[PDB]
């Protein structure tokens, strides 16, 4: 069965490209028959953003010839904090626990206010303490990554996590960026002024969430891959953009 | 002043080399977004084609102001098949102000535009094409034709009310007011419409029904241009200029 690369963003102020501000973003992987379902969720997601109505928008589909690889989601845990300092703090010892040494840590922390508005991720190499890709304000998107609902809910279910889809495409994508073998962590929290809950992922701890990241209110957000591997930035840009990923979850 | 949208569509198959399916533009209050996407969406779908295996949809905010005008002025040339169409689609080019030699210059290099995606600008002073965009083409856009009015039109006009000639029109008229078209001419690329047209001041928009054989793939898109200025400029006026077609009833 032929599935399908279904992708948005959305812009306000321009295309993301003019200098805009971006709004909002969404990737999914898809049969063709989900395919007005699918496109319509993507519209209306775009549309009903907290961070605002946009004034750009596309949307696309392709073909995916690439064979779908199906994974289990990271193990998942819950990390209450009473504040965004000792959130942030706490994401630090994560880090550092998953194998990132802490003075690539601070560099990274240095940088992420001036990447508030990337559009995708940042690549980190801890060999050199610097970004390691040059895509700048546009960043790495993952994409071709997606967890049909029905096995999501079972999940939720399961975990005592509610089954918002926020949290379904959180977790789709730590699950597809963590499995792969250059990615030692990384760090995440919304650029949207309505959620402050964010996560480290990794392949030692898993999926660790975080419930205060920032304050409500706030717009600047955090994507940063912390890579260790051997191989040039591009070949792992088109890892992580052309890798099909389903995620399925069994007990 | 109402803010205005262009929305754009196109699709292909066997990727972005791919065989053209379809295209569409159109310009909108914000609130037909829905309604406008899902009719570009199932436009490219249900092509007569094919199916494609990519697609695009696109909106963006128009800063230019609109300009509303009325349609061409429309007659149907009925005919009983394709050869005597085109004998009467050069002859009403003729009439309209392109000299013969230009015409029949371009009757010999319309079978290798077959395949170009947008429209032909044909020079009448050099005898040559003038853009080149090769075959991309040149991609009229930003104009629409509110479904009400045009319904009404119809009704008046004894034509039917299809949307392919709503678009057709709206294009035709659009591109006519231009002040170096001298004229058009255009059939389908859709293997189920052999209905075509020629379009110029004069004459306004003179319907031909039988302008190819059912089935076939070929079509037109030709733009007779009288003009000293860069070429540049007219592209961009035709892929930029915001048009809204009002026919007036009161009239
Ligand atoms: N597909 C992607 N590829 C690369 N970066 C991405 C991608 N999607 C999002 N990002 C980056 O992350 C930033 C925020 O993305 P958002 O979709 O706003 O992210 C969230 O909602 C994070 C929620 C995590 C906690 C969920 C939970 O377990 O309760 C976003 O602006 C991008 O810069
Ligand atoms: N917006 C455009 N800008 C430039 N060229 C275009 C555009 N739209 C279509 N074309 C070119 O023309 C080709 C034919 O497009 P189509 O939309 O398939 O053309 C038609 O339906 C023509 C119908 C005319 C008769 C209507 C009537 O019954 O009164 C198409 O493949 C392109 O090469
Ligand atoms: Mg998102
Ligand atoms: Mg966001
Ligand atoms: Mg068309
Ligand atoms: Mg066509």
């Amino acid at each position: 069965e032929t599935f399908y690369s279904v992708r948005m963003r959305a812009s306000m102020n321009g295309s993301h490209e003019d200098g805009g501000k971006h709004i909002s973003g969404g990737e999914r992987l898809i049969p063709f028959h989900e395919m007005k379902h699918t496109v319509n969720a993507l519209l209306e997601k775009g549309l009903s953003h907290s961070r605002g109505k946009p004034d750009f928008m596309q949307i696309q589909f392709e073909e995916v010839h690439e064979s779908i690889k199906t994974i289990q989601p990271l193990p998942v845990h819950t990390n209450e904090v009473s504040c965004p300092e000792e959130g942030q703090k706490l994401a630090r010892l994560l880090l550092e626990k998953e194998g990132v040494s802490r003075d690539v840590i601070e560099k990274a922390y240095e940088q992420i206010p001036e990447w508030s508005d990337v559009r995708g991720a940042v690549l980190f190499d801890i060999h050199t303490g610097k970004r390691m890709d040059q895509t700048k304000e546009k960043g790495v998107r993952v994409s071709r990554m997606d967890w049909p609902d029905a096995n999501f809910e079972k999940w939720a279910l399961h975990s005592h996590v509610p089954a918002h889809s926020r949290i379904k495409e959180a977790l789709a994508l730590a699950s597809k960026v963590s499995r792969h073998p250059a990615v030692v962590a990384e760090l995440c929290w919304s650029d949207d002024p309505d959620y402050i809950t964010g996560y480290v992922a990794g392949k030692k701890m898993g999926y660790q969430r975080i419930t205060a990241m920032k304050e409500y209110g706030t717009e600047e957000g955090c994507r940063v891959f912390f890579i260790d591997g051997s191989n040039d930035v591009n070949t792992y840009i088109h890892d992580l953009e052309k890798q099909p990923i389903l995620i399925e979850w069994e007990e």
